[PDB]
C-alpha cells in the first residue's frame, strides 16, 4: 500500500506514487523526474491527472505514450493553483525536467518535496527564501558522512583532459560512455564537444534525448554510429566481454577503446582524489569510474537543511531499515542543535 512518506497532508495529494493502482481519495498525482523508481507504473492506460515539468510531460507522451489530457505540465518558479492549493515548481539539480514541489496549504503550512536532487547554494536565492517552510520531505540518499565527493565541474574537467590526451595520442582510439537513464548527459556531450565529434547512440535513445529541450541537441547526437567516435551504450555492456565485442563490430575502424562509467558513490572516494583515479585495464581497453554525482554529497545535504530550518524533516530514501531511520535522524538532530533552530 502507499508509504506515508508519499503523501501529502491536508490535500488530496500523492508525489511519485504511481505503482499502488488507485490510491484512495487521491486528485492529483505528481511526478518529480522521469526515473523508474518513480514512475513505475504509469502507461497509455493512466486516466488520473499527472502534474509534473514540460520536460517530463515530453517524456511522458512520447516514451511511454500517457494521453495528452491526463499531462499537466507546469512552468518552473511560477506560483500555480492545483484543485484549489498553491503550489510551485523549483529547479532539482537532478537530472534533466526533475523538480522539487512547494505545497502552501489552506491552513498556512508550507511543505517542500526535494523529489531527487543534489543540493546547491544557488538554492538559498530562489523563491524559497522568501518564506519559512514547516515540513521537508528530504532525499536522504547518501545522508551519512562517507559521502564525500567533487564537483561536477571538477569530475567533468578529469574527463575531457583524459579524453582529449587518449586520442590525440591515438587517432584511432574510440571513446564509450555508459548510460540506463536519463541524466549526466554533460559526461558524454563534453567529451565529444572537446574532440569534434557527434554521440552516436541507438534509435531509443536518440528519442529520449529528442524530448530533453536541450540547445543545439541536432548539433550534438546522432544515431549514424560510423560518423561518430564517441559511443553511448548500455550501462551493462561497459565491460571487458562488452566492449571487446562493440570493438568487433566497429570493423577495424578502431584499435582501442577508453570507456567512461559515471557511477554515484563508491568507496574508492574515502581515500582517493579525483586527480589520482586510475583504469581498471585489459588488453587494449581501459574503463575508468568517474564519481558524478546526481544527488546531494553529506556535506551539501547538510548546508542545505541548516539553511533552510524546517521544523520536522521526513526521509524518502533509506527508509527500510531500523539502524538507517535511527541513524539519519540522529544526524538531523545534530544538525539542528549545531544550528540553534
Ligand atoms: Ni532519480
Amino acid at each position: 500500500t502507499c508509504p506515508f512518506y508519499k503523501k501529502i497532508p491536508g490535500t488530496g495529494f500523492t508525489v511519485d506514487a504511481f505503482q499502488y493502482g488507485v490510491v484512495e481519495g487521491c486528485t492529483a498525482y505528481f511526478l518529480t523526474h522521469f526515473h523508474s523508481d518513480h514512475y513505475a507504473g504509469l502507461s497509455k492506460h493512466f486516466t488520473f491527472p499527472v502534474y509534473c515539468s514540460e520536460i517530463t510531460g515530453n517524456l511522458l507522451k512520447n516514451k511511454l505514450h500517457v494521453q495528452e489530457q491526463y499531462i499537466h505540465p507546469l512552468p518552473l518558479d511560477t506560483e500555480c493553483i492545483v484543485n484549489g492549493v498553491k503550489v510551485v515548481l523549483l529547479d532539482a539539480n537532478h537530472c534533466p525536467g526533475a523538480v522539487m514541489i512547494l505545497f502552501y496549504l489552506p491552513n498556512g503550512t508550507v511543505i517542500l518535496h526535494t523529489g531527487d536532487f543534489r543540493a546547491d547554494p544557488s538554492m538559498e536565492r530562489s523563491l524559497l527564501a522568501d518564506q519559512k517552510v514547516h515540513m521537508l520531505y528530504l532525499d536522504t540518499t547518501y545522508c551519512s558522512p562517507e559521502y564525500t565527493f567533487p564537483s561536477q565541474q571538477e569530475v567533468i574537467r578529469f574527463a575531457i583532459n583524459t579524453a582529449f590526451e587518449a586520442v590525440t595520442l591515438n587517432p584511432h582510439a574510440l571513446v564509450v560512455c555508459g548510460t540506463y537513464s536519463i541524466g549526466k548527459e554533460k559526461v558524454f556531450l563534453a567529451i565529444a564537444d572537446v574532440l569534434g565529434s557527434k554521440v552516436g547512440m541507438s534509435q531509443e535513445k536518440y528519442k529520449t534525448l529528442q524530448c530533453l529541450n536541450i540547445p543545439e541537441i541536432n548539433s550534438l547526437i546522432t544515431t549514424d554510429m560510423c560518423s561518430s567516435l564517441v559511443h553511448l551504450l548500455p550501462m551493462m555492456q561497459i565491460n571487458f566481454k562488452g566492449l571487446q565485442s562493440h570493438l568487433k563490430k566497429c570493423g577495424g575502424k578502431y584499435n582501442q577503446i577508453l570507456a567512461f562509467r559515471p557511477t554515484g558513490w563508491t568507496h574508492s572516494n574515502k581515500f582517493t582524489r579525483i586527480a589520482d583515479v586510475i583504469p581498471q585495464t585489459k588488453g587494449n581497453i581501459s574503463i575508468y569510474g568517474i564519481p558524478y554525482s546526481e544527488h546531494s554529497s553529506y556535506l551539501e545535504m547538510k548546508r542545505f537543511v541548516q539553511w533552510l530550518k524546517p521544523q520536522k524533516i521526513i526521509p524518502t530514501v533509506n527508509v527500510g531499515t531500523w539502524k538507517s531511520r535511527s541513524t539519519m535522524e540522529k544526524y538531523f538532530r545534530e544538525w539542528k542543535l549545531e544550528a540553534g533552530y
